DNA sequence: TTGACTCTCTTAA
DNA sequence: GAGAGTCA
DNA sequence: TTGACTCTCTTAA
DNA sequence: GAGAGTCA
């Protein structure tokens, strides 16, 4: 809600609440032929699902709380940065997960960042494969590769250069 | 349905067609500090944009041609991939800019490939700059970088560990 | 047969 | 990656 | 007040 | 990154 007060109640609830979520295990790729171990705090699979979180997609939640006799509602990703800045050079900021697992709420796994950083963490060569994000990669993206393309370039007279 | 014969004249004309788009010369960034060129063949701003060319959106364009009565079109970008393989791994296949200018048509600047494929090129660092896309980069993706992350990962109490 | 517009759709963050 | 409405 | 559902939206390839 | 309709 409006006051700082207020804001950081919410964020304190929200950490209490997550911190009872289950705590899994995941052994990810780190770049540079080396593997880690996050530890995700996932929200369960189906309802109940914590005091003050419900679905609203098939891997989106919402936070609630009543403050003021008034429900306030926000992205279950975003209540841990409900005092930054909404935007950057006019682009919104987005709850962003490092390790790219949705059902995981651990804000240490969570940075807040535009759409094109977030997606961009998909590709990365991770933390111990050349990672530049400022902010840095836990994990190589899921999407790193050499990818799966059917066709390159190619021209079949000669009208085109490079 | 039109035989091999036919696709391959309708590539024909595309490519006579894009051979008289203007031809830009732009210098990109290949990574690894390095500075390359490339030659773009533009379609464009306004109408009319070439011989079996219209815009169907503020960067999309169909390619049309009537043959034997019946009219085809297709994606601006797809017509030099008519020939190949339209999935991969289950996914639809998309034109992809090697260049990352969507008014280019050159076709030594495009590739077929997933559109995950596609998108992961924004950033990646560049064929002199640690490129593994089996289908080289012909420059750094325009999003490539330390990004502009707002808040990175943090807590207020000690509910969590990474 | 062709040009120049119009509209909505897909994907996965 | 989001916001908001309908019920009980 | 709290929970459990429903719906559509944003972005940039 | 896509497909398709209207009109002259
Ligand atoms: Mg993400
Ligand atoms: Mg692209
Ligand atoms: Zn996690
Ligand atoms: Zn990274
Ligand atoms: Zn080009
Ligand atoms: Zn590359």
């Amino acid at each position: 809600a409006l006051t700082n007060a207020q804001i950081l109640a919410v964020i304190d609830s929200w950490e209490e609440t997550v911190g009872q979520f289950p705590v899994i295990t995941h052994h990810v790729p780190l770049g540079g032929g080396l593997q880690g171990t996050l530890h995700c705090y996932e929200i369960p699979l189906a309802a109940p699902y914590g005091v003050g979180f419900a679905k609203n997609g098939p891997t989106r939640w919402q936070y609630k709380r009543t403050i003021n006799q008034v429900v306030h509602r926000w992205g279950s990703h975003t209540v841990p940065f409900l005092l930054e800045p909404d935007n950057i050079n006019g682009k919104t900021c987005t709850a962003s997960h490092l390790c790219h697992n949705t059902r995981c709420h651990n804000p240490l796994h969570l940075c807040w960042e535009s759409l094109d950083d977030n997606k961009g963490r998909n590709w990365c060569p991770g933390p111990n494969g050349g990672c530049v994000h400022a902010v840095v990669c836990l994990r190589q993206g899921p999407l790193y590769g050499p990818g799966a393309t059917v066709a390159g370039p190619q021209q079949r007279g000669s009208h085109f250069v490079v």
